[PDB]
């Protein structure tokens, strides 16, 4: 049994996807880009906005569904450019805190709307 | 308990990978590309064929599973070339009707074989 | 409940991700590089070398999580360059033996660290 996560607070599902899914005990995390869910539109046009409000929509979703940042067993993050790595990664670790979930890192040739940065996830209820 | 997902529909496994394994109520489907086990090639050369050839290949392997494409919990669409994003996009949906998935979406630098699409997905039974 | 997997033999989890992380009875892995924990550094500068100590780092991570090759239930699998893919693959079927996991493959445009290949998977205890 499957339940869709439709928070209001981030980027509405307006396609065939759902932010999330929560599936036995376990909620799966679209891949975010940094979209403001207020705007439609990017957060910013910096990899450090886009980020923060990535980071902010992967929060959003995983609370909506009944998780949290804490409760995330994995994410795999995708870059528009491998020289954003760092700046990425100490954005990440501020919306993580002390929470380490695994991670799989690379850069995509192009990501969706021109989207410097996109962010999926598994978490646990 | 991992089980082997055999579809005879769905290209062959002819590798060091199975078309999708089951395991605690869940179904790991690799990454289809747009090869029709008929052909035993590329269903055609366009994104468009690729595609469609593609979702259909991951509904003999979900069905062959005993799930269902309602029963997609989350997929990842990769695509060699970020243009074909809203084409993709309307081919996806078409196949998945009014099921909703979580969904992760960037343009690899490359696929395999040449391939313009590939999609993999995590579902229940 | 999340439990970090830390195996002293795969490279050091030296920032805000866990190699692995163990959640309801999966081990979720993050993406390996073929740096080699002993040397510091990548094991090589060839794909090859890489993907053998991509593989190696694996396994002790599952196998620290109580898991192992056997148990994968899907890997994701990366390449700096689609052209090694011949190469890599009988890397990753040599290590996976006569387990076959089902699997994603494809190019990043890059690579964490330049790494020219990244492994992760999903695995059962
Ligand atoms: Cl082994």
């Amino acid at each position: 049994k499957l339940t869709v996560v439709a928070s209001p607070l981030a980027p509405e599902a307006v396609g065939a996807y759902s932010q999330a899914i929560i599936c036995n005990g376990m909620v799966y995390c679209s891949g975010q880009i940094g979209l403001d869910r207020k705007t439609g539109d990017f957060a910013g046009k910096t990899i450090e906005e886009q980020s923060k409000q990535v980071m902010t929509n992967l929060k959003y979703v995983l609370e909506e569904a009944g998780s949290s940042m804490d409760k995330v067993v994995k994410t795999t993050c995708l870059l528009a450019d491998i020289k954003d790595f760092g700046v990425f990664n100490g954005i990440y670790a501020e919306a993580f805190g002390n929470h380490k979930p695994a991670r799989a890192c690379f850069a995509a040739a192009a990501l969706p709307k021109g989207a410097l940065v996109e962010v999926e996830c598994i978490a646990t209820l």
